[PDB]
């Protein structure tokens, strides 16, 4: 185990989910597919910050994650930074992203 | 910090292989396939540890990388520090162990 948080990250980076070249607003657009994932503007600006997108009939709509000093994988409100962890599913981290985020599109 | 976006500019990487964890792993992808070199999560607080591979004319070779909590890139030994060049880590590795097997394939 050592330090969770990089090995949870290794496996979202090495997602084909993963885009490393869309760092804007516009470059989702351009984009928009269940979803995408990608470096959050909030790591620059505690947490390492993941954004997950995707387009439904209503639109864009995106989910900021956080994950923690040892690998715990959190929702996080925008509105307020109100914290809501999320359990790892049996099948790892990019399955228990990938079921929060198709649910909620449904949900939707 | 600066490690978690060098992590991600090497975990994205076509040369990282996330599914080789074990000496045995790395003699049985390298039994068939061309690949100059692979990236990989060695086995190994103040240092984050990455394995290079690539096999020679005489067997197979590896270097272990180190990355501080600071991201700064250091190859270890039997340390030398390396700077990121332009056109990023990726470009770097793939000089530094490139260029280490083609002075093996020069010098036996």
């Amino acid at each position: 185990e050592s330090e969770k948080i990089y090995k949870v990250m290794e496996e979202i980076f090495v997602d084909r989910h993963y885009k490393e070249n869309i760092r804007t607003g516009e470059e989702v657009k351009q984009y928009f597919a269940e979803f995408i994932l990608r470096w959050s503007s909030a790591n620059e600006s505690k947490y390492v910050f993941i954004a997950a997108s995707f387009q439904a009939s209503d639109g864009i709509h995106s989910i900021r994650y956080g994950i923690n000093k040892n690998g715990e994988l959190f929702s996080i409100n925008t509105a307020s930074n109100k914290v809501t962890p999320i359990d790892i599913l049996p099948l790892g981290v990019m399955a228990t992203l990938t079921q929060h985020i198709t649910q909620n599109k449904e949900l939707i």
